[PDB]
């Protein structure tokens, strides 16, 4: 029943502000933490995405099939290695909500 | 598309609710949704609670274009709408507005 999945699937928003000098190094990374994680059981979608008067706020946009997903997700080794190099690029900590549909 | 997708705006609408006004929120949701999806350029609309806070309740949103979203919220029901909304709340509704990169 896809009514179900409807119901357990979980997003992600994450939320980072970033160091104008540190962009490019911030995308770089991105890009190898995107190649791991869309192969991953249980990625939905996966993206970083850019406020659009705001070039510095760049937000992790996820969908995951559900909670053990993102669970193994952040227990990953790509995660594990590429999440302490990303905190480097960041003016404040990054802000994660992690939602259900409604 | 994948082309669509690479396009599309995606819009995170954070709402701090009271917890008493919680239920009279969901109604106007439900409506609110009804006719959002409906709408041309619309690809994706929800409402969704943060795990962690039963408080916390976003709009997560996908629309094909800028345009699409500036007559979403110019459209009847979200006029008629978000006020309502906001009679239930303890913020103002934090927005925000993305561009896939």
């Amino acid at each position: 029943n896809l009514y179900f999945q409807s119901m357990l699937a979980i997003r992600v928003v994450a939320k980072n502000q970033v160091k104008p000098e540190k962009v490019q190094e911030f995308m770089n990374l991105c890009k190898s933490l995107i190649e791991e994680t869309l192969k991953e059981e249980g990625c939905i979608d996966y993206g970083v995405y850019q406020e659009l008067e705001n070039p510095e706020i760049l937000t992790m946009l996820e969908e995951w099939k559900d909670e053990g997903s993102l669970d193994q997700h952040i227990r990953s080794d790509h995660f594990k290695e590429i999440f302490p190099l990303l905190s480097e690029c960041l003016d404040k900590e990054t802000e994660i909500n992690i939602y259900r549909k409604k």
